């Protein structure tokens, strides 16, 4: 019995490429049109059945906290002005059946450290990890696609997608063997290979379903999550799944700009002049 | 006339931009990598302003933490030897510039926000800048207005022509020319019907006002700045100046989107696919 009801969001991104805008908010609070990156990822997790949100914070923690915690003053004012559609929007930022908690990472030691910071909230349960910088627009929530594989095959699951071989130095790359048309069993993982030397072109994106056994492997190990997963491979089953969906890499100014263009068009009718 | 103080109303609810403005005011949303308010502050400083006055509302934190020094970030950036970034962070509030923060008591409009600043301004002429009006100009627009204010010894409103169909969006000045760019204001009307608009000359969010305006905003019953200016016209000279520069009205999602596209292209080389 796999049940995945907890998700971890590292939201301490320095976003140096986005300074000065990230002086007073973490990178994951920058909006795409009218919505912070992190809220797209939370909405995906909630659509996939997550009920427990775990935010790993750094500096400017209160931009995250004040975004997801209730703000009675705003709700009371909007009610008075009879702006009920707006009130509903504000209240859906954190739906009623969902809870959130906040944990401070001790220092910016990488994703693996951020994930390990969450162990006191996760316990001995499988959990999701979502990197809000990977904004994914999909007909079916990508985390749901990963969770259903995790439950069916009883193992951890990495979201992956094919990338051009020329780009593999940007990514963690999985060496894997097929088990069905979209799912593969991971045997090795390599961080930022030279393109000529990449074992495959199947890259890890910022969506994970991980068994709690990963925590012990990150305590032995900036601590890289890939190190934990590589160590986990020796004890437990790890799968990679080619999700259906369009990923916007908002870690760069250009990628974030194209997300604004594309999603502004699709969900807001905004068109460049 | 010496104009060294500028007032920035930064309590914008930005209901049109919820949920992104849940935890930050509208003026903290970025255009590419820079909050709207920082563009306006940089213009004010380039125009010789040394005293910044921020009128805050809820989420005052986002503004304060953006402009107040962040020692932790500077020390970390120093360690990383990212010296161009460190200088960038330090330039958010230059060394010759100071800022103070005042809370508006309630969201009673621009006229109330301006009156809120009176204890910091005293009896001297001062600038007002609305960061939602993002202006890209070869010479700072506030400087263009200040030089007219000093030369003609009066208050100055920044103005531009708008389509007659749009006059319902704006305060509209009825004025007579004094030269090719400067006009003597005789009447002002808020949001006229297009068929009844006296002109198509609209006020933009850049003002240089004599301190005599404060007394006229204390009589006003949402207190509208337009009402204060209209009342000021009976006692003092008020001019309007056709500034050189391109204004982006970021008060709508569409307007803000086109600012991102346009400034993304010009200053960052970003092109929509």
């Amino acid at each position: 019995h796999h049940v995945v009801r907890k998700a971890v969001f590292p939201v301490a991104g320095m976003g140096t490429r986005f300074l000065p805008a990230t002086k007073a908010m973490p990178k994951e609070m920058l909006p795409v049109v009218d919505k912070p990156l992190i809220q797209y990822a939370v909405e995906e997790a909630v659509a996939a059945g997550i009920t427990d949100l775990i935010f790993v914070t750094g500096r400017n923690k209160r931009a995250i906290e004040d975004h997801f915690d209730a703000a009675p003053e705003l709700e009371t004012d909007l009610e008075a002005k009879g702006k009920h559609e707006l009130l509903a929007l504000v209240r859906d930022i954190l739906p009623a059946h969902v809870n959130c908690l906040y944990i401070r990472q001790s220092a910016p030691l990488g994703l693996g450290h951020a994930v390990l910071t969450a162990a006191p909230a996760v316990g001995n349960e499988p959990f999701a990890v979502l990197l809000a910088d990977d904004l994914i627009d999909a007909d079916t929530p990508v985390l749901k696609q990963l969770i259903d594989v995790a439950v069916a095959r009883q193992g951890s699951v990495l979201g992956v997608q094919e990338v051009p071989r020329e780009d593999t130095r940007k990514y963690g790359i999985v060496a894997s063997q097929p088990v069905d048309a979209r799912t593969e069993r991971v045997t090795h993982i390599v961080e930022k290979p030279a393109p000529e030397q990449a074992p495959t072109t199947l890259a890890v994106v910022g969506r994970y379903v991980l068994e709690a056994a990963i925590f012990d492997h990150l305590r032995a190990t900036e601590i890289q999550l890939t190190d934990g997963i590589a160590a986990l491979l020796r004890e437990r089953d790890v799968y990679a799944h080619r999700y259906d969906g369009k990923r916007y890499d908002c870690g760069s100014k250009a990628g974030m700009f194209q997300a604004t263009v594309a999603l502004g068009r699709k969900y807001h009718g905004l068109i460049p002049e």
